[PDB]
């Protein structure tokens, strides 16, 4: 991750967007902080506070990290936009192109204690998007 962000701030930048534009546009906001195009990314059409409250759901195994059990699944399906990189040979970020796949799915996040740079308003925060279902 970019060192200027905590895990939660970088989670919010990648994964929280209520009304994202098309993927090729929406992804520039993320890739501008990277040296290379992110291969896949899901935008959850929700708010950070909403995801923080999902961190309070019962602790479950993370489907994409099966040695971890600090994951939390949403009780409802939420609208999302998934973006897949069409040109993974891209050598820089200037011309990343993405395919769009809108959907409505449950999401699963890993949550952990906040970083000291994070707002004291949320002592526990999402730090990774594990999967959607």
């Amino acid at each position: 991750r970019p060192p200027q962000f905590t895990r939660a701030q970088w989670f919010a930048i990648q994964h929280i967007s209520l009304n994202p534009p098309r993927c090729t546009i929406a992804m520039r906001a993320i890739n501008n902080y990277r040296w290379r195009c992110k291969n896949q990314n899901t935008f959850l059409r929700t708010t950070f506070a909403n995801v923080v409250n999902v961190c309070g759901n019962q602790s479950i195994r993370c489907p994409h990290n099966r040695t971890l059990n600090n994951c939390h699944r949403s009780r409802f399906r939420v609208p999302l936009l998934h973006c897949d990189l069409i040109n993974p040979g891209a050598q820089n970020i200037s011309n990343c192109r993405y395919a769009d796949r809108p959907g409505r799915r449950f999401y699963v996040v890993a949550c952990d204690n906040r970083d000291p740079r994070d707002s004291p308003r949320y002592p526990v925060v999402p730090v990774h998007l594990d999967t959607t279902i």
